[PDB]
DNA sequence: GCACGTAGGACAGC
DNA sequence: CTGTCCTACGTGCCA
């Protein structure tokens, strides 16, 4: 009767290592996440910020967005968002990129009640805040559960790291965030969903291998987003499915022999689309990887001229 | 029966000495103008590029860009542009601000030929081309009049400095455009109106003092749009008329006496608008103009330890 | 205080011309190193032959140079002596064990070592051939003389002694001076015994070089000696020998059914893919290559007899 | 002279190569490359441009190791920072097997990419990689725009390569001329002989073998003379005005025509004229052979075909 | 003793530095004043290494001078060797240098000469100043003088260039490009170097007057003037090497930025025996007060600021 | 005989570059070593020059060394020299000094009088150097003091170098009534011929030992170059006593071509030549290509040329 | 299908 | 008894 998407930090327009191929990569993973969500059709989808990962994004990245939201809100779902970090205007009278979407969907700084078939659900959120305005953001959140003290399903989004969640930094500790059904949060790139207070959080990560670490939670995780269902009057993590997203391949590689050569040819032979390659390989072993250079999408490997006498337990 | 729109240049989202006051002011004339072409309702609005100043222009400017040009097309009015030298794309796959706007105007790379009341007229324009391309653009330019050659009323969009307007550089020589009955141009901020080969040429210049030297011209000429009517079958100066728009004015001193001085105070009175000052202040005489700098936008002055 | 006794590594010997087979050399090796290292003694006594040749492969060396550089920066005293193959032949010829003069004392005289807390005799010299038993009589008779007011004095050499060896030798059993530890090396299977008062041993090699050395790996097994030398008196109850994994090799002779299960059950008993060598018939050839996989290279002879 | 900026190119001397099989001449090429390592350290240049080929084999003799290792050592030592790539000599032929250039891992920089040095106080652009065969230029050519994409906006760049360029060296070649892009030199090896020449926007430089290692290497020897080149790169552009070339003192060889008293005489003029025991090669008339079988003592190897023709061959003038 | 000689150069005769009379007589006085001590001295040689002039067309004062003082020289019955400097390197072909002119007193150097003095036979070759352009062609004349000179004891080389170590940027030789000779007499370096070099020794005379503003202090450590070698024994080092100072021009410092520095400016300048010349930094506030004494002063010429 | 000889020469300008070429720079070297040489196979007793031997205050190098080498020369054949500083060879700075210095060993710089004792008579000479116009008053006291130290004087020569004013209409620094009477006048600053009696004597101009500006060809060829050879045996010198020595030097031929004749009288002339000569005038620009043809022919080619029409019909 | 080096066996010793 | 032959085969270049 009921469902909802919830997405985030697709950091529309990002341009890892200078390559083309990837801005593209970044591009290509949204458009295939907004594809499935046209697909599913949910009635609302939660964006919990980092649409763009610039204030003043290319204009390739906004077409695509500004197209995308317009379909969705075409096919008559309800989308609500908060700005994220990196959509946070800085100078007096700046503009969010968001603004451009002002017509396609919902930008959160308060509450609002959305009436579904046949249920009436609680949605309140708000934009970055920083470490420094916590206390700003505290009274914030308790006109937050105060208005939704008599409600029975009720969603908060917020862009922020969480204590436990993140070690440092973050803006807000867990102990800090009222109850509410569902927790929509953003600012990390990790998949999380986890029950929490009375109720259930989640982080839905980014689209796609944004920064250095989510290498190993692309493998362990994967990367896409969330669909909610909320269709009965309890929610658990029994009803939450998670949507992959195929999107670049990064194979890790420790090339210190012919065995460990030939896992990495194999890793990256396997791989769909041509990878990002990381890792190390010892000097030895680097022409004969050089042959590889049509099969790669880029080398990122730190080349070791050390004779290491590593040998295992 | 017709009456048609030339503007260009509006470089919208510079921020001139890194100025908030001076990219609110870019943006207020040319909201102001496109208040003016609303008040006018003119059939066609020629815009002959460099709307955006930058590649990837700041948010409010796409916003007000496209508010502007839905507010038009909503009223019926086709508007055709022409990429600038700013709008247009370095890498491959980089796409014009100018595309935010597809949905409301015509961008030109090609022809068309319009339908106005009860007359049909054909229009051909190009993007910006560079000086090293001057060849590449002949061809597109001869092509242009052969598929004119039997049309009566003409008009040819480039963004594009041309030889004689301006010395060094330039793109085209003025005998390098082909006869049309009237040249939509756009790049040289300056107001420039008129006759050429059996036609009439123009560029409708900045909507605002980009650069410094432009403020006299904004002084002797005026800056804003063009109105031609084009209603008859041939068209004169006698049927163009032009929109002026007040804009920021730059007051220029060289304070060195009480002479030079009290001219200065009076030109800053004499202002509109809190003005951009520059040139020259006397070192002696800076703790006594200093009381000014409240009642003047912003001080830009050279000063001078001697004379 | 504590010691460790190795020898005869044989660093960078490819044998069969096999990838495979040079890494072992070099797995086996580094292995020592890392037990060794684990353990951390005083002293390591080196009783030559650490490279198969006087060129090495540039690994061998890398590795070499890197182990003894991990031992002399655990403050371990290292001394070796020259092995036969360590030996420069043509006047001005250098050895592969130059290249570790840094971390490494590299014997052919007399040293006397501090130790926490003791003070003990060490004397050594390369390898000389059976033509030079004269000199090296001599050699040995001045260390004897330079060690008479020495209590614990150990000799290190790279030889083959008559009766250890039936053929060839350098030395006599009788040619050697009364010494606390025989410190020896140059032949591959582990040889431990009491002698002139003192106790002989021979490390052993630390993989199989020769085809030969196959059932002394199994039957007393290859690594080093680690001998204590802690108490005033030392004998073998006071040396442990730590083993080391290394490749398997499987003798076969199959002329009917029984030997060739012998030959599979042998083989997938194997924790390594084993060598296989010996004896097959004609007609059992292309049966037998379904194992490839399994094997790691087949010497057998094929036989077109009955 | 100064600088801000100076540094040596070098190349090919080939460490263990025993030419003839003579004991004497491997060790004249470990001498000669000594020397040339001695000179730079009189000279103390930021940079050493070293292009390959340093040892003759990819697994040379332990002396070989031992000069070459001491060599860098001692100049890393001084602070001069050491760049090589690896020339056709030293690259592994089987899987895993490694260069002996290896041993150098902590006196040298290998090169297989970019790399900028910040000197005192400009800032400048190297590049490089190992030997690649004509199989693989089109593998090269991605790289080498590669660089030429990187080093743009970069003022001072210098390419490294250790390849035969095709008008440089007729047949064969690896890459041809226009393959490279514009860097400010390009030191070269892989051409034993002396080259230097403006090239591009910039000036091309081969420092060639530092001894007589083929038997090939005769007349340049002894017309540009065998060594390495000393450029300063001081200034924003360079040119041959600003590379000296440093010469060095290796075997002698003879080449003789011995027909008549003359050509006799003139033979033992020039051989008792030299300071190290030469290697003589080149015709030696049946007639006169035993005549020149008296100076065995006084030569290192007689490589010299014996020639029992009888020509009347006569000049003009 | 028995037998002794000298080792001059770059007079730079003729250099009229900030287009002052007295600063072109300085120099003129300084030369005439190192003439003085070779006269003083007696020596059997003398070697000059070039820039005695500091042009190609020098002033007629300063011809006069040169000309005169060799004559005095010659008229002794003292051979003098000298080789040319940059600044007497002819520039057309059929340009002539000045040191043409001294042909009747002097042998300038481009080759081997054995010279016979009392009671020894001396070997001397040398050559004029090459550009760093043409070093190949001066290796190349350089392996000449060595093969000239193998066979001979007692070898004497006359240069003026700068040679890699003594001079960073630029010099036109590297060290190790001069073969062993017993003195090597050079030029074109106006500080003072004498120290032993290959199986000899190698000396740079210097400067006679303080021509760069830099040279200043390396008169106040070294001493301006030449070199004077004897070689009379078997054996040469610096045991047998004396050398003759010369009084010159004193040039003083200034950093007025207290009323202190100002104390420390006024305590320098009256201690100058010779009207001084004042270089260096002047505070704005401190211009008029050594105006009072400005006349006692030859010019004040310190940076502007 | 004789008794007594002497050389009045004047006017070398020794180093002097014209038209920027290194032929006339050497043609003046070249003329200059030809008189010294012809002034040896002379052997007179005295030489009096009267200025200019340099053409400027600093001479190149070169020069000095020839002037040297020449003076030397003619001092060790025991020739006495007599020279005054000419226009070119006066200092104009303070301390500065002239490049007639540098001769000091070998000749004798007159501001003032000298008797040379020949044999064997007793001979009175006084000179000065090159006066300006405007010092003209100094010069004639200077001159009244010259006439008085040789009133009892028979023989007496008198060295200037100076324009005189009828033989050199303007400019001239004396006037030809400012000159004393005087046996000789060894004069120099103008480059002609001029011999003649004067003032019961007589007064000569040597002339240029070279053609220095393009006019004095002609008076070559009319009158010839070179210097003069006084010999002053008895006690009054006549012109039958004073033997003129020419000397051969660059010849230039002035061209006017405009029509076919004139080409070829061009051509004709040019052949003429013993060397290369120094050609100058007027060239129609429709005759330059054809003239062309004689490039080898000729050491510099400083004709106009003269693209106009000319109706030039007289 | 080729080439190349290493290993491995053997024969020559002044 | 070092030296060097010969043959055999692993491994990579390649077509
Ligand atoms: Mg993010
Ligand atoms: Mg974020
Ligand atoms: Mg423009
Ligand atoms: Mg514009
Ligand atoms: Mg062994
Ligand atoms: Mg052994
Ligand atoms: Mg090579
Ligand atoms: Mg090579
Ligand atoms: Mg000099
Ligand atoms: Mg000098
Ligand atoms: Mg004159
Ligand atoms: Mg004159």
């Amino acid at each position: 009767h009921m469902m909802f998407v919830h997405i985030a930090d697709n950091h529309l327009g990002y341009r890892q290592y200078n390559l083309d191929d990837r801005e593209k990569d970044i591009y290509d993973s949204f458009k295939l996440c907004i594809k499935k969500i046209l697909e599913i059709k949910p009635d609302v989808v939660l964006h919990s910020g980092d649409l763009f990962n610039d204030l003043r994004p290319p204009v390739k990245a906004l077409r695509i967005a500004m197209q995308a939201f317009k379909k969705l809100h075409e096919n008559n779902i309800k989308v609500y968002i908060v700005a994220g970090n990196h959509e946070m205007p800085r100078r007096l009278g700046e503009e969010s990129p968001l603004a451009l979407l002002k017509d396609y969907v919902k930008i959160l700084d308060g509450k609002d009640v959305i009436n579904v078939n046949g249920e009436e659900i609680f949605i309140c959120g708000t934009y970055y805040h920083k470490k420094s305005k916590r206390e700003e953001m505290l009274d914030k959140l308790k006109n937050f559960e105060s208005e939704a003290k008599n409600y029975k399903k009720k969603i908060l989004m917020l862009h922020q790291g969480i204590n436990p969640y993140i070690p440092l930094d973050y803006e807000l500790e867990h102990f800090d965030l009222p109850k509410f059904s569902y927790y929509a949060l953003g600012h990390i790139h990790k998949r999380i969903l986890e029950r929490f207070n009375d109720g259930i959080l989640a982080y839905s990560g980014s689209t796609e291998i944004i920064y250095r670490n989510e290498y190993e939670d692309y493998k362990k995780e994967g990367k896409g987003f969330y669909l909610v269902d909320f269709s009965g009057n309890d929610l658990d993590i029994s009803d939450i499915e998670k949507i992959d997203i195929e999107c670049r391949e990064f194979v890790e590689v420790n090339i210190k022999d012919k065995k460990s050569f030939n896992e990495a040819v194999n890793k990256i032979e396997r791989c769909k689309n041509k990878p990002v390659v990381f890792g190390k390989i010892k000097r030895e072993f680097k022409p004969w990887f050089d042959t590889l250079k049509d099969k790669i999408l880029i080398n990122k490997a730190i080349i070791v001229d050390d004779e290491f006498i590593d040998m295992p337990d």
